[PDB]
């Protein structure tokens, strides 16, 4: 099985991409994710509330009438993160190439 | 963010060891070149990371041979976790792709 700290990191990435598709409520998020995962990924409510309280605390999402939305801070951090993980991709690719030669 | 810098640092170090056993100085140099100078890791960061990885059985060390250097290696458990990790992260990418596609339809 996969490490747990890495399982949460994966779940955070997925929830944020859902909100990126559009504002959403918990039921819609778990439903959309289950379908998008061909049934394989069943998120529990309390895991989302645990995760959503933290993202709200960090200003990454906000709520309203209960819908959740990706803030402008959230959109910005998703770009930096995606670019950072891109630099990593190249570092690893450089390591492979340098190994061969 | 620090937790993302360290998570990334772990992934890079683990992939170095995937490429082959190596010693700390060689690892920092290889990463420095691979990042085109962007990532210069210090000795003490690797020692911090290698203590936790070795404790969890993800790497081990041994003495290689003029002069002697302490080499580190990815255990068979470590190779397996990298397989599991790479596969899970791959499915995540597919789930997200599905979320956009499913969105329109
Ligand atoms: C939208 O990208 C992200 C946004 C936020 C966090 C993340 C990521 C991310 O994509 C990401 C990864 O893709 C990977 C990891 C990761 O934790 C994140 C994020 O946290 C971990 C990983 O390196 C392993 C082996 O554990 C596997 C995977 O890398 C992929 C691609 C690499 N080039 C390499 O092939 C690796 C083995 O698999």
């Amino acid at each position: 099985e996969i490490p747990k700290e890495m399982l949460r990191a994966q779940t955070n990435v997925i929830l944020l991409n859902v909100l990126k598709q559009g504002d959403n409520y918990v039921y819609g998020i778990i439903k959309q994710v289950k379908e998008a995962s061909n049934g394989e990924m069943e998120l529990n409510e309390a895991t989302l509330y645990t995760i959503f309280k933290r993202l709200e605390k960090d200003g990454i999402i906000s709520s309203y009438w209960k819908y959740y939305r990706l803030t402008e801070i959230g959109h910005e951090n998703m770009r930096l993160a995606f670019e950072s993980w891109s630099r990593v991709d190249k570092i690893i690719e450089n390591l492979e190439a340098n190994k061969k030669s």
